[PDB]
């Protein structure tokens, strides 16, 4: 049976109103438009010359308000502004589709869309999970820098990702609004190597709370692992800590199945089903979250 | 190394602008609001209660304009008839944001992106491939009939879906806009009889193309096999007629490798890897496209 768990995005009508393309001389890429501000990443700021020791400090100095340009597709620059990896640009006009929004930073195990955008064009969305080495997969390509990642609560769009860097084995990073880039990570054009990943072990409390909620449930036992003692576990042997919330609360309080036989539950099977399968898988899947199996199942 | 090949959707502004709820006496569910026209499910007119056996042709009939309400949240109906499982409902004011647009009907193995709406709310974007046996997966609860689906070429929208219906697998299916139901299932509540999905050859191909670009290519061996002898073995196999494309053959020149290389390989693997991975995968996968390839990666 379909379980009807799948990767699904916001509709991005409401970001997609948000995005310009920003030039400095001879490098162009994606900017977000709010109120009159525009932000982009900083190293728009970079002749590709200098791209590997870029002293940015200096390249702001060296700029005035005629060094941007910003292009409208889907703009006049009265100021600008460093702030972390992120240029803060003002601009004379407010964009009128501006939405309700804040910045929060998202943290390891979280959800967010991704609208992937090339030259201010937005051209796909997808949705992503910031792993807990502070990458991300999905799609970028050239030109995909300042390509934003959100998620929307209400009337209320959180921008919390902004495309900075692919790294060497394919996996992406970018920066939160207020500046920081996730991880460790600079944005300097050098090989960086990214930490050890670990499975979410709330995302996995999760999808097996969905494949009961399928019918799947040949895994669940009366037997129980505590929170803290599963957490002691999971240092070592490469899964997060296991924080609950009220959305797991309300998977189990749906499938009368705690949290704990869980618990033990992905200690047994962290190496392997033995033959059977979980909603058509074969392995552990960390990257649905109780937000999203409480929304496409119930 | 991930190779960046994942389920993208097409940017969904466009048609969030078109979305709408229709309402019918006590059911409601969403329409697509074009110009002065909204489309959305004929079951709209059906109370609950008779489901199973509606009488569509009597229920119009029963019907006056003054029976719908159409209400935009992301107006006034003068005009209603059917068309196959939709209705068409001239309303009096004109979508001022209907995009270019076009009117197709997908083929199996072709990807298209979903709207899914509730109460004429946009709530999720995701992207399925309508399957050999005229079914999608995706995510639908609800009220989300009159949700829809739509590929682009440049800037037209290519409308092709609107969700009518759950099978009891959890799978789905829906309308095109001449009409008619993806695989000729009935807008009825009943069990109906669903063929055995296949696995599409051409999206495995694609796939394999994949891997290889992504610096995959153990499964690569000289030995080939024909179209044609691959197409009469798929029947056998459960697999769909490979039909090249120029999407295809772009692959096959970015990689050197040939079309009939890898479809002797997919005869291999189909049997299993025997203890390998391809792009982190023990099965063979078949939902992504020459098309999504290329543009990925
Ligand atoms: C801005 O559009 C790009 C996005 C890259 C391009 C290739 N794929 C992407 O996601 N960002 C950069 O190019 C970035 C600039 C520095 C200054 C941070 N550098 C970068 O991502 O370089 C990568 C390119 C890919 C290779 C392959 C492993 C490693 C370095
Ligand atoms: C319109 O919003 C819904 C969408 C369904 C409902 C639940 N999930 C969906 O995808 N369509 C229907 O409700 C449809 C109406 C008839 C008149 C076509 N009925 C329907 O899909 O029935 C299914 C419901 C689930 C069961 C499972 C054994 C089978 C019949």
């Amino acid at each position: 049976h379909h379980s009807g768990l799948v990767k699904m995005s916001h509709p991005s009508g409401d970001v997609e109103a948000c995005m310009v393309q920003v030039t400095c001389g001879s490098m162009t890429l994606n900017g977000l438009w709010l109120d009159n501000t525009v932000w982009c990443p900083r190293h728009v700021m970079c002749p590709a010359d200098q791209l590997s020791d870029p002293n940015y400090d200096a390249l702001l100095i060296s700029m005035t308000n005629h060094s941007f340009s910003v292009q409208k597709h889907i703009l006049r620059v009265v100021g600008h502004a460093m702030q972390g990896t992120l240029l803060k640009l003002t601009v004379d006009v407010a964009n009128p589709s501006t939405p309700a929004y804040t910045f929060t930073t998202v943290k390891p195990g979280a959800a967010f869309s991704v609208l992937a955008c090339y030259n201010g064009r937005p051209t796909g969305t997808f949705t992503v999970v910031m792993r807990p080495n502070y990458t991300i997969k999905g799609s970028f390509l050239c030109g995909s820098c300042g390509s934003v990642g959100y998620t929307k609560e209400g009337s209320v769009i959180n921008f919390c990702y902004m495309h900075q860097m692919e790294l060497a084995n394919g996996t992406h990073t970018g920066s939160a609004f207020d500046g920081t880039m996730y991880g460790a990570f600079m944005d300097k054009q050098v090989h960086q190597v990214q930490l050890t990943d670990k499975y979410c072990s709330v995302n996995v409390v999760a999808w097996l709370y969905a494949a009961i909620l399928n019918g799947c449930a040949w895994f669940v036992k009366p037997n129980r692992t505590s929170v803290v003692s599963f957490n002691e576990w999971a240092l070592a042997n490469q899964f997060t800590e296991f924080v609950g919330t009220q959305s797991v609360d309300m998977l189990a309080v749906k499938t009368g199945v705690a949290i704990e036989q869980l618990l033990y539950a992905i200690q047994q099977l962290y190496t392997g089903f033995q033959g059977k399968q979980i909603l058509g898988s074969t392995m552990l899947e960390d990257e649905f979250t109780p937000e999203d199996v409480n929304m496409q199942i119930m």
